[PDB]
């Protein structure tokens, strides 16, 4: 799923 992947992108931005 892309749930944690989002949070990883969110970890990149944030």
């Amino acid at each position: 799923k892309i749930l944690k992947r989002l949070a990883a992108k969110i970890k990149k931005i944030l």
